[PDB]
């Protein structure tokens, strides 16, 4: 019942662009909304993100997470390992790369989504959340080498599954970090579960 | 080890604006980023909440309530948590239970609330407060919920049983065009994760 009439670019970036987009609201309204996009697509989704639980027998199964300044928001943030599917891979393929360059893991694909939006409000992107187990008793994942691209400094943090949420709301209260709103979804189903 | 050096704004809409953001890398070089933000946004925690509607009625199954909406960015219907702007002054525990009330019908009670959490720190510095309220579906209020949606807001009401979320999500995205929010989508995947 609702759609897109047109969209004006009102700025483009390298990486960004805004538009003002014109859509019919129900009532057979014109309405306009202010839209952010990626400034080139081929893919599925833009991304990936993975939910990396690593399995050590005798261990607390863990979630595996990364730290990293973000410019736009000014400070550190604890996100799950992520980046941009390569035109030509699979999101799947994109997954274990990323896990790979960002956290030196080398996994196994549990799952993955269809494609879910990041910020549907602001932004068209979207990505695909991939489940992976890494074998942490596995010599690959010994000493587990990370290969960050140029520009990419990443901190690795690997956190109980089983107290995710009370872990995260100590690193926030302690190190001044913001969390990620995908990785606190996750947390607190974890703890609202049964 | 970094930080922002210089913000300049490129392009400023009514609501979202384009920013060239110049920061400080951990070898000591400088880069840049591009960065959306809002135009508005007030000395406030964030911008806005996200809520976790959990529907406890005797002799049901737990429900969360979910919305869907037309996304103007996305070009299509969005499945999400209930959510939106937290006014100026407004506590986000108050914005949650008002933005709920408004997009549902149904009057929620608080049960936790999360520190400002990030949507997509890669991109914007985009915030919300995720609160968790349970909703009384016993108590007569909550009995015909009649949303109060604002100007220019449609929103459909879905209420998927706690116990089978990813399953039922699966199956709203296989009948038609629609998209699921990453939010929704992570916290579905530790309920069956858990
Ligand atoms: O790429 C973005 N987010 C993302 C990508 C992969 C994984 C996780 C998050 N957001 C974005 C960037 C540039 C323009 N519009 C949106
Ligand atoms: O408002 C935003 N996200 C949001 C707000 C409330 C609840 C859920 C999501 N993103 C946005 C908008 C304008 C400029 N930059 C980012
Ligand atoms: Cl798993
Ligand atoms: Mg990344
Ligand atoms: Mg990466
Ligand atoms: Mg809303
Ligand atoms: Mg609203």
């Amino acid at each position: 019942k609702q759609y897109i009439i047109s969209e004006e670019l009102i700025s483009e970036g390298k990486w960004v662009k805004l538009e003002k987009t014109t859509y019919m609201d129900p009532t057979g309204k014109t309405r306009t909304w202010e839209s952010v996009k990626r400034t080139t697509r081929k893919q599925t989704a833009d991304g990936v993100a993975v939910i990396p639980v690593l399995q050590r027998t005798l261990h607390y199964e863990c979630i595996v997470l990364v730290k990293q300044f973000r410019p736009p928001m000014g400070g550190y943030c604890i996100e799950f390992p992520a980046g941009l599917i390569d035109d030509g891979e699979t999101p799947e393929a994109a997954a274990l790369r990323e896990l790979e360059e960002e956290t030196g893991y080398k996994g196994d694909i549990a799952e993955c989504s269809p494609a879910v939006c990041m910020d549907p409000g602001l932004s068209n992107c979207t990505i695909h959340i991939v489940t992976v187990t890494i074998n942490g008793d596995d010599a690959e994942n010994a000493r587990p080498k990370p290969k960050p691209g140029d520009g990419e400094f990443v901190e690795v943090i690997s956190l109980p599954k089983n107290d995710l949420l009370q872990r995260l709301d100590a690193l926030v209260a302690e190190e001044h970090l913001t969390v990620d709103a995908r990785v606190y979804s996750y947390a607190l189903a974890l703890k609202h579960a049964n």
